[PDB]
């Protein structure tokens, strides 16, 4: 902190002066900056030297380039990026970086310092439905896919408060487009995308995603914004299957089926999902619990998972009876076929929009 950014000739200790810390994760860090040349507050983004994520860098570059083109306000409320440049680190590492709009807590912050407590339901209909526009732009406007709807990706750049500090009139930026894809020619995909905890069951099971996995994703994340909690919390697919099946058992038609099965000659990335997937299942039955050890009748870890799958709530037990809305709202994202999913632009027609 202190270091400068991108020398220039007028700066030659660097553009971007480091103010603070904003973020840090696998891609690398964000930092709070101060623009000499303009001097505003900026928040830039430099990706670790590490290719993996720094070839990812590029494609969001890309990505906000065309974005900002057709949205230059952000009315859309995807994240406006100001710049990017190569840092060339005095050791030699060049980073990646791109300069942000000065930016703002994330909603997991907000849920972490309200103790991941339930956020209230005028402020989570107010997030919604600029997320909801957020994802319009990109599916409908753009052809774009995000993958990594989750609450650490929503940003409340600025803010009113209510006073400990509450949250009113939230302006949201969805953040984060080093995963997203064009699907405008290519429809379906098989690589395994979205965090855990998000990814819709498509994703898994090898049958294909596209737009709608995002809307998946943004009912899982509505539903932790209502209670708090994340709500699918299993990192084995087994298990996160079933509890998708335990939330959805009420739901009519919402049945885990497997993949069909692909011809053995088959290489194909998605015809190797396919066979992974199908491990999961039994005669065509998802394979829990029975699947969680199968090497012990006896099996402390199938006795855990029975557990953790009595303890996840049907979906209709999350919600208040008031708040009947927001619950056929969900429904119409957490649905197991994606093609049952509503295209955002018909959530943003949802009542619970207009009440
Ligand atoms: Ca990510």
């Amino acid at each position: 902190v202190g270091e400068g950014l991108g020398p220039t000739a007028d700066f030659p200790n660097g553009r971007y002066q480091i103010l603070a810390p904003l973020g840090s994760g696998t891609f690398g860090k964000v930092v709070s900056c101060w623009d000499r040349v303009t001097e505003q507050l900026v928040a830039v983004k430099v990706i670790r030297a590490v290719r993996k994520y720094a070839e990812a860098a590029r494609m969001e570059i890309d990505i906000l380039l065309e974005l900002g083109r057709k949205d230059p306000t952000s009315r859309f409320h995807c994240v406006r990026m100001l710049s990017y440049f190569t840092h060339v680190s005095q050791q030699g590492n060049a980073h990646v970086c791109l300069v942000f709009e000065h930016l703002g807590p994330s909603l997991f912050d907000v849920l972490m310092r309200n103790h991941f407590r339930p956020l209230p339901v005028p402020i989570l209909r107010a997030v919604a439905r600029q997320l909801l526009e957020a994802i319009t732009f990109l599916h409908e406007h753009n052809q774009i896919v995000h993958t990594d709807i989750k609450p650490e990706n929503v940003l409340i750049v600025k803010s009113d408060y209510t006073e400990e500090r509450t949250i009113v009139n939230p302006d949201v930026r969805l953040i984060d487009f080093g995963s997203a894809s064009r699907l405008d020619k290519v429809s379906v995909r098989h690589a395994i995308v979205s965090t855990r905890h998000y990814r819709a069951p498509e994703i898994i099971l090898g049958t294909g995603w596209s737009f709608a996995c995002d809307i998946w994703s943004f009912g899982a994340l509505l539903v932790e914004c209502y209670t708090g909690q994340t709500l699918f919390q299993s990192h084995d697919d087994l298990e996160h299957l079933q509890l998708m099946q335990k939330l959805l058992q009420h739901e009519n038609g919402e049945v885990i089926v497997p993949p069909p099965r692909p011809s053995p000659s088959s290489t194909s990335m998605g015809s190797q999902r396919r066979r992974e997937a199908l491990k999961l299942f039994r005669d065509g039955r998802l394979n829990w619990p029975e699947g969680i050890d199968e090497q012990s009748a006896n099996s402390l870890a199938r006795q855990k998972s029975i557990r953790r799958v009595a303890r996840m709530p049907e979906l209709h037990s999350i919600f208040r009876p008031e708040h009947a809305c927001l619950l056929h709202l969900i429904r119409c994202c957490l649905t197991i076929d994606p093609l049952k999913r509503w295209r955002p632009s018909e959530l943003l027609r949802h009542p619970f929009f207009m009440s």
